[PDB]
């Protein structure tokens, strides 16, 4: 959610920044409905204000015939709630266009359309030259029997994935030493959180009302009919962010840093035909999330600290990658700047993204309520977050698999990763 | 699902054995249905005979007027359909009887009404004699701010946690613990499995027909309509068991030892006033589960097995606990053979289920036809299945955190869980 008061003394300067994101605002539209909605408040606070005095004339006259009076009471009371009742239907349109508005691009961002305007900001390590030919993670699965994919299909269905033995193994020791070197080493809080969340956590991180499809929906409980309309965790950035809605924090409190390793469910409508085979794109996947609440003044320093930490993670790995900032037209929703970190995949012959890292400044603060204060201070002030991947678990196995395969299909196990798998030196 | 064959032949003797586990057999609806069955099974058989029959006369007539056989084959065509449809419906009734008939209890199960008629087989540790008044896991972790229930209120709905911190490490370094004592001493394959199973996986470990109640159902996606019905995983038993659905397996790869660790979606219907406060019963819940697929010899021995391998987790970790044998009237739906762990909880004076290790026979095997059989043998035979918790991982936090509480609220961390913790002695 975008500052109120900026879309009404700053429309055009605000429709100019989105534009740079390919967004059209509607000022026109907007400015009509707001106009309407002036009129209708008046009118409604006006029958507020006659008959919370008529009825002040009742409790009078019933201490001192009440008749009349509870006739006029009533029929007030009738024209007040219809008068409620279609200003909150203008109310609940002005909403449904104002919570679709992407947040407003920081003026650190490059200006383009799509993923092939992105800046290329550095490059870490060597893709290794092979002497065979390059198995990919698949084809090496299949070898180890340790990625099975036609059982997951048997299971649930596509974009799923079995894995089996050492393979698995190697998977969660991955998510283990991401947990262990952001809280050990990177000052992060670790979490356990709901994989489950409601409307007003959607709402709150962004995903509400504009991307309910890119979601899978529980069908409520008997026993909780009116209260269990929920939805599987994108990322643990929602219910993680989300910890914070409707507080306000002592500024000596901050930065939260938080971080979580969780199953993550996306729909991933519209990729038909892309990573058609393999772990890329799944319907569901690990990740060990980063999330930091800040102070407004903080969050730009906050987001080259955040990227360092996932780029650790690679680092230690010795996974080659490459840092982009993202263009204009290819971030998300809720981000003001964007860098992502892209893993080299030696059988796809390029790079390809782990980890995403934005700055998202007070737009889901807004939206959550999420406040600070000094304690001298008169006034709070809204938050900043961030989030960013620590990285994507199953995208790391990938990474790891198809970087350290063997001539004869065996995965050296990198160094750093030895000692969460009993010194193990190699798979196979 | 029972042997049909048992049911044919010894219908009586198998109402017998189910009315121990309180259920009662509608014999005569079901020979009723059956009997109507074998009438219009003739019927459609006869007409698919006779369509077949006229089919093939037409193509001998067509390369020697095929127009009054034309219309004959039509009319016949119609006739049929309109049969197999009748016969389908029928065949679907007789399905939803015997879909919905407990597994038979093996003569090893006491007889007895419910919970109170379960029977003590041994008991293990001595629960500590406290010099304070003990706080229970909920005070423990609102002292720490570890465990936040209001939190996961505001994130989600009840029966829901928010774990922060310290608290968070410990619910991991559990799991890990789990794990690595299940793959490394007791002979068990680690597996990564998908959180959300279709229809016949849910059919095949006996959910569905009769308890879509229990569960959390996921509304198809948008670009996957007619198969994405889903359901979240109420134990890692559901997706484990079902990787041997329509498998032949060699006696000689037998047995197949499979752990996992995931959390466990449940509805907890009818739990209304019972276990209102704490981590005991929530809606989503870790646990590190074992399954078994056996040869149907060695079953009976497989139980023993890995109810010691589920009993050695509390041993290590020194929590006090008693083994029940459950009664034919308090086992689970698929289980011909259950024994309970039940761990000190020290607030509640008691002891609480931690584990449920169950034997069921060929039962899941005859849903999944999940078979076995040796490289000589004209014909296979149905395996036999296992599962058990080793162990429910919430709950081992709440025995840990009440059974190792010190007089200030710290928690002394379990001699076997300080390398998962770098060696820390106490939270707090
Ligand atoms: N089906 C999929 C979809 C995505 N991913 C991986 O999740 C990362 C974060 O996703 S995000 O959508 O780019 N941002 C977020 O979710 C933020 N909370 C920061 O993590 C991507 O960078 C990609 O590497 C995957 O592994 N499988
Ligand atoms: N809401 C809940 C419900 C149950 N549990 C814990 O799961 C264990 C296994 O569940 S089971 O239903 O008894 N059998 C099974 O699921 C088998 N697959 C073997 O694991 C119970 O013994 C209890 O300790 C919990 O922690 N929270
Ligand atoms: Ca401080
Ligand atoms: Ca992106
Ligand atoms: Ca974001
Ligand atoms: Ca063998
Ligand atoms: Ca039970
Ligand atoms: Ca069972
Ligand atoms: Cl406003
Ligand atoms: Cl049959």
């Amino acid at each position: 959610m975008l500052d109120p008061n900026l879309l009404r003394t700053e429309p055009d300067a605000v429709a100019e920044k989105l534009a740079r994101r390919g967004f059209k605002l509607d000022v026109d539209k907007l400015r009509a409905l707001e106009e309407r909605r002036k009129v209708l408040q008046v009118q409604t606070e006006n029958l507020q204000a006659e008959r919370n005095s008529r009825s002040k004339s009742i409790g009078q006259a019933k201490a001192r015939d009440i008749e009349p009076l509870r006739l006029e009471v009533n029929k007030l009371g009738e024209q007040l709630d219809a008068a409620k009742s279609e200003l909150e239907t203008l109310l609940a349109e002005i909403r449904d266009i104002a919570l679709a508005i992407p947040n407003i691009p920081h003026d650190d961002v490059p200006v383009g359309r799509d993923e092939n305007d992105n800046v290329e900001v550095s490059r870490w390590g060597t893709p290794r030259q092979f002497d065979f030919e390059v198995r990919d993670h698949v084809t090496l699965g299949e070898m180890h029997g340790g990625l099975d994919f036609a059982a997951a299909v048997k299971l649930t269905g596509s974009r799923f994935v079995v894995m089996k033995g050492q393979l698995a193994r190697l998977h969660r020791a991955l998510a283990q030493f991401m947990l262990d070197l952001h809280t050990e080493q990177h000052g992060y809080s670790e979490n356990y959180v709901p994989y489950l969340v409601n409307q007003d956590t959607l709402y709150g991180t962004g995903q509400l009302p504009k991307f309910a499809g890119d979601l899978f929906h529980t069908r409520p409980l008997e026993e909780e009919a009116d209260s269990s309309n929920y939805a599987l965790i994108p990322t643990a950035e929602v219910p993680l962010t989300n910890l914070v809605r409707d507080e306000i924090i002592d500024e000596d409190d901050l930065p939260i840093k938080m971080t979580a390793h969780t199953p993550c469910f996306r729909s991933e409508a519209g990729s038909y035909g892309r990573d058609t085979r393999g772990l890329i794109r799944m319907h569901q996947f690990d990740k060990v999330e980063m999330v930091q609440i800040v102070r407004p003044e903080d969050s730009m320093a906050a987001l080259e600290e955040m990227t360092g930490h996932a780029e650790k993670v690679l680092q230690l790995l010795g996974l080659p990658y490459r840092k982009v900032a993202l263009c204009t037209g290819d971030m998300g929703f809720s981000a003001c700047k964007t860098y992502d970190l892209e893993v080299w995949v030696p059988a796809q012959n390029t790079y390809r993204e782990i980890s995403s890292c934005s700055n998202v400044w007070d737009f889901q603060a807004r939206r959550m309520q999420a406040r600070c204060r000094s304690k001298s201070d008169k006034k709070t002030r809204l938050v900043h977050t961030l989030n960013g991947s620590g990285l994507a678990v199953g995208r790391t196995l990938v990474a790891l698999m198809e970087n350290y395969q063997q001539a004869d299909g065996r995965i050296e196990i990198p160094e750093v990763l030895r000692p969460y798998m009993r010194g193990l030196e190699y798979i196979g």
